[PDB]
């Protein structure tokens, strides 16, 4: 295809393989969790504000619910001193207050479910953040079976992973060939007959 | 969730645990390469 | 790596049998509808194991 696209595409190849050979997992791991835990805190507080405004929300509704019986009890007073124009006009006024109750209340209601739902995916957050949490002493295990593992097979004769066995192989070696110099050396300058008293018993 | 890289975080999450993964199954071969009815 | 793929190919067949017995669970509880859907999926999985 293009010219720059290829040239930007090669050097972009080899920045990135050059990060990924720095990164170490026992670290990045840690560092993973560690932002895991940082942005969870940042989503408590919008669930909190969800809340604190949940609150606002039914406290207006009770106060206006409050001056519904209050506006009713002036009513009920105008029909003690007063007369029925008073005691009607505290009901004519009350006509407002019981719209606004009920015009609230229907919102009131998706506001509370908008913070159960809030407040689930926050449990269900915290629950996976444990998981990964988990997950992560697991792969440490895992590691260390990989390195024990690799310990065993240097361990065999015929392969130098290991410097130990290296050493311990080029002695054992070092020290036949010793010993065949010797045998050999003792045969260059230099039984059927007792088989016969397996006869005799 | 395991298999989509919207975050960072579980981008390099996933990349280490791969990478560990890989790991481990180089030791396994490397000891395959090298080298119950009794007790039932 | 042809470890993975191999234990790729086992999960994939595995997934198989799954949504066979899901099918089957539907034609026990269910219907027609949940019964043919279960194979209607299957088909991928199928498609899969001998892609890979």
């Amino acid at each position: 295809m293009g010219l720059f696209d290829r040239i930007k595409r090669v050097v972009s190849s080899n920045l990135n393989d050059l990060v990924n050979k720095a990164e170490d997992p026992e670290k990045m791991l840690e560092q993973a969790i560690l932002e895991m835990q940082e942005d969870l805190v940042q989503l408590r507080q919008g669930v909190a504000q969800a809340i604190a405004a949940q609150k606002r929300s039914e406290k207006q509704y009770n106060d206006a619910q409050n001056e519904i019986n209050k506006w009713q009890r002036n009513a009920q007073l105008a029909l003690q001193k007063g007369d029925e124009n008073l005691a009607r006009q505290a009901l004519e006024r009350k006509k407002t207050y019981t719209d606004t109750s009920a015009a609230l209340k229907a919102s009131l209601d998706t506001q509370s479910t908008q913070v159960e739902t809030l407040k689930r995916n926050l449990i269900q957050l915290e629950s996976k953040i444990s998981e990964a949490k988990t997950k992560k002493e697991m792969l440490k295990a895992r590691i260390t079976t990989a390195k024990a593992q690799e310990q065993l097979q240097g361990m065999v004769r015929g392969m130098n992973t290991s410097s130990a066995m290296s050493a311990f192989e080029r002695m054992e070696e070092k020290v036949l060939m010793q010993e065949s110099r010797a045998q050999a050396l003792g045969e260059l300058a230099g039984g059927s007959d007792v088989d016969d008293e397996l006869a005799a018993l």
